[PDB]
DNA sequence: CCGACAGCGCATCAGC
DNA sequence: GCTGATGCGCC
């Protein structure tokens, strides 16, 4: 399917995902509409009615009235009143400042402050986060192509082996799913003397890409993960290149290709996964994969040294990141 | 009828 | 001072 066929309904289920998250603080509601919206968005069929959309697996009652009211009327009215809301839509709006929740925004609109112009000359009133998401708002709405993506992974890998050759690193997500795009980078960090049962590993690599002024920003940072900002070397004489959200995990070991298998993906991917591991007898979370025992006592980890033994284990061929989409 | 719906690292806040 | 809750972004 493409656009054209539902997405009418799909941006609908859209926006009222975001105003149960951002302006009613509904965090159930908003993965509840973005389900409906997901397996609405891969029917291939331009929906005729609700009834026709409820047989869908995430499409109730409600939702099959919402489309109704839709198809017969081009709009919602719920939707319609909303939008006009200032309180409401200027609420949704400040989330979309990285470090700006719908608990900071609606505290914001209380006290009359609605626009980036208001956040702009408030600035005491933000934390750090806040202030760096203020910064690069527009830089970070913007998508990553994957030639952008292919250099910052140069830099990163280029980098993190001069630090110490033993490390090991990985840019997964879904630029390791080989994403003609991507909406960060995401880097996943191990080494030798860093196992379960047991300096500063992180720091000196986050040092490291400062220094060469690869990271500009530091949102959070601790000694397993770094969350912050990054950019490419403008081009002598050229416009600057958009400053990028980048994260850093620092995984033990045993279970780095746990981590890199989850941190992969898709979602879709691991719930299947997990799903079959668990009809197969094993369970696997983001760290590690445990045996089920005979009442479903899960027993200690199993020694992982790939992506490919975890596979191994539930009697799964390798799939490719290519095709870890569903 | 009613609860699950993922849960974790980190910054910052509420409260002792 | 400290500890725990809360907010936040994140497959
Ligand atoms: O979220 C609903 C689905 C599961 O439980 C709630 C409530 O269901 P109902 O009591 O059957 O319906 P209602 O509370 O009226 O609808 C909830 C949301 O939809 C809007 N809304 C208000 N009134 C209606 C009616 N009569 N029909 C459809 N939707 C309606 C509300 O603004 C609520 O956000
Ligand atoms: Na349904
Ligand atoms: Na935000």
């Amino acid at each position: 399917p493409q656009e054209t066929l539902n997405g009418g309904i799909t941006d609908m289920l859209t926006e009222l995902a975001n105003f149960e998250k951002n302006v009613s603080q509904a965090i159930h509601k908003y993965n509840a509409y973005r389900k409906a919206a997901s397996v609405i968005a891969k029917y291939p069929h331009k929906i005729k009615s609700g009834a026709e959309a409820k047989k869908l697996p995430g499409v109730g009652t409600k939702i099959a009235e919402k489309i109704d009211e839709f198809l017969a009327t081009g709009k919602l009215r719920k939707l319609e009143k909303i939008r006009q809301d200032d309180t409401s839509s200027s609420i949704n709006f400040l989330t979309r400042v990285s470090g700006i929740g719908p608990s900071a925004a609606r505290k914001f609109v209380d006290e009359g402050i609605k626009t980036l112009e208001d956040l702009r000359k408030n600035e005491d009133k933000l934390n750090h986060h806040q202030r760096i998401g203020l910064k690069y708002f527009g830089d970070f709405e913007k998508r990553i192509p994957r030639e952008e993506m292919l250099q910052m992974q140069d830099i990163v890998l280029n980098e993190v082996k001069k630090v110490d050759s033993e490390y090991i690193a990985t840019v997964c997500g879904s630029f390791r799913r080989g994403a003609e795009s991507s909406g960060d980078m995401d880097v996943l960090l191990t080494h030798p003397s860093f196992t379960s049962e047991s300096p500063k590993l992180l720091h000196q690599v986050v040092e490291q890409l400062q220094k060469v002024h690869f990271i500009t920003d530091t949102l959070s940072k601790g000694e397993t993960k770094f969350m912050g900002v990054c950019q490419l070397p403008s081009k002598n004489d050229e416009k600057e290149y958009p400053h990028r959200r980048i994260d850093i995990r620092l995984i033990p070991k045993d279970q780095y290709y746990c981590g890199v298998l989850y941190f992969t993906g898709s979602d879709i991917f691991n719930k299947n996964m997990r799903a079959h591991a668990l009809e197969k007898g094993f369970t696997i979370n983001e760290y590690t994969i445990r045996p089920l025992g005979v009442t479903g006592v899960a027993g200690e980890p199993l020694p992982v040294d790939s992506e490919k033994d975890i596979f191994d284990y539930i009697q799964w061929k390798y799939r490719e990141p290519k095709d870890r989409s569903e």
